[PDB]
C-alpha cells in the first residue's frame, strides 16, 4: 500500500537506526555534534521516520535556541525546514502518519507536540 | 491537582538547560516528575543531558547533593525500562524509546 514503501525503507542497509540518529540530534543542542549533518539528518527522519514526533520535538528545540547566524550557516534554508518539522509533527498529532518512534500518542504527547506546533507556528527564521 | 501539566513541566526543564528560568527550580522539577510522572522517561532523559553537561559548578550551587540525583533520575529510568512502572504519563515505551533509555542509563552510570 504505503506499507510497502516502508518495507522498504525499512529494509535499506543505508538506514540509521533510529536510535543513533536521535542520539546524533540531541548532541546538537550542546553544541558538541555535527551540525553540518543537520540537513541530512532532518532528510534521514523525514524519510526513515516520517512519523515520529520525538526527534521533531529535539529539532524544535534547535531551531527554537539556536542563534539565527549558526542556523544560517548549518542550514540552507532554516525557515523552510521549520515549515517541514512542523508539517511532521502536526501529521503525527492528527494521525495522518502512524507508528511514532518516539512512542503512542496518548494524550500527553499530543499536547507536547502542541506545544511545539505552536512554538514552531511563533517562529519566523528568515533573515 | 497542583499537577504541572507535562508538557509545561518539559519545557521548564528545557529551559532550565538552555540557560533560561530559574536554576534553582531544578530540585522542585525533578521533585514534581518523581510525583507525578513516576513512569515518564522523556524528562529524566533531557535531565541526564543537563546533568551530563554542567559543571561542577554549577551542580553543587544549585543542586544540593547532585550524586544523589543522579542515582534517582537513574532509578526512574530503570524502572520504567524493566517494567517497574506503568503510564499514566507521560511517554510509551518500545524497542526504539528502550534504547535510547538505555543510552541516557549509560550517560548516568559514567558520571
Amino acid at each position: 500500500e504505503e506499507l510497502e514503501a516502508q518495507r522498504q525503507r525499512h529494509n535499506d542497509p543505508r538506514r540509521p537506526p533510529w536510535p543513533l540518529l536521535h542520539q546524533r540530534v540531541v548532541l546538537l543542542r550542546e553544541g558538541k555534534g555535527a551540525p553540518e549533518d543537520i540537513a541530512l539528518m532532518w532528510e534521514q527522519t523525514k524519510h526513515y521516520y516520517p512519523a515520529d514526533w520525538l526527534i521533531p520535538l529535539e529539532l524544535t528545540q534547535v531551531l527554537k535556541y539556536s542563534s539565527g547566524k549558526y542556523l544560517q550557516t548549518y542550514v540552507a534554508d532554516p525557515d523552510e525546514m521549520r515549515k517541514e518539522v512542523l508539517m511532521q509533527l502536526l501529521n503525527v498529532k492528527y494521525g495522518r502518519v502512524s507508528d511514532p518512534n518516539g512512542g503512542r500518542v496518548n494524550k500527553d504527547v499530543e499536547e507536547i507536540i502542541s506545544m511545539a506546533v505552536d512554538d514552531l507556528e511563533n517562529m519566523d527564521l528568515n533573515p
